[PDB]
Parts: structure tokens; C-alpha cells; sequence
DNA sequence: ACCGGAAGTG
DNA sequence: CACTTCCGGT
């Protein structure tokens, strides 16, 4: 069962504003339990409003962060960690390099890749995602 | 900027 | 576990 099943059940599976991946409704689904920094990621990469400092590459699940202190900005509201900056939040990302859930594509500055199968678990593949 | 150890928060 | 904080090194 993707995401994009799961969604289905709530009664506006995509609300007017808001972004199509909720970090809560993702972490409800996962049952990771409080929300995690990469599930954090997902929300402003499915939010049109964060398309400035944050936003997708051309392929796959490559995604760049324009602006990272505006992402640990948000990061650190979420989380309420008011001394949250990239510094940090990059180190998150780190520790997500042999968990497999995110990794760091060589040469390019502020750009990571999700590298946990979102097509599977999200239920959209790269180019149906990336027309909303 | 980016890395990954160490240790602390919860 | 999942970072957060800090660090010397690349």
C-alpha cells in the first residue's frame, strides 16, 4: 500500500494551501513516531511556496537546497530548536548516507538525493510527482 | 561545504 | 533510535 493509497482515506487528500506530503501524515504512515528530518524535506519539496529555497532537480528524487538557511530555519521551528542552522541539520543528513535514506551527490553544492525508494512508498513516480 | 567521530538530549 | 551539538580534518 503507496502513500498515495493511504491519502485517500482522509477526507481531502490534498487540502486547498497545504503541501501534497504532510511530514505528520507521512510519519503517521511510516509510524515512525515524531517527525523525521527527511520525511521534513519531503513537505517543503511537495509545497509550491518552498520552491524558492528549497526545490527538485531535473532527475529522479534529486533535490537542491537553494536557500539552507531558510530550510534550517523551518527545520529548527518544526523541531523546536531555535540554534538549528545548516551546519547541523547537515550532519543530520550525514547519518542518513548508511541508513540509505538519503545520499550526497558528489560535486554539486546543497544537493542530496532520497535513496530509499519513494516511487514505492510514496506510490508517484518522479514525473508524476514533479507535475503537481 | 563537506566529512564522520564522539557524546549528549529525549 | 534520531537526531543535536561539537569537533578536527579534507
Amino acid at each position: 500500500m503507496s502513500f498515495k493509497d493511504y491519502i485517500q482515506e482522509r477526507s481531502d487528500p490534498v487540502e486547498q494551501g497545504k503541501p501534497v506530503i504532510p511530514a505528520a501524515v507521512l510519519a503517521g504512515f511510516t509510524g515512525s513516531g515524531p517527525i523525521q528530518l527527511w520525511q521534513f524535506l519531503l513537505e517543503l519539496l511537495s509545497d509550491k511556496s518552498c520552491q524558492s529555497f528549497i526545490s527538485w532537480t531535473g532527475d529522479g528524487w534529486e533535490f537542491k537546497l537553494a536557500d539552507p538557511d531558510e530550510v534550517a530555519r523551518r527545520w529548527g521551528k518544526r523541531k523546536n530548536k531555535p540554534k538549528m542552522n545548516y551546519e547541523k541539520l547537515s550532519r543530520g543528513l550525514r547519518y542518513y548516507y548508511d541508513k540509505n535514506i538519503i545520499h550526497k551527490t558528489s560535486g554539486k553544492r546543497y544537493v542530496y538525493r532520497f535513496v530509499c525508494d519513494l516511487q514505492n512508498l510514496l506510490g508517484f513516480t518522479p514525473e508524476e510527482l514533479h507535475a503537481i
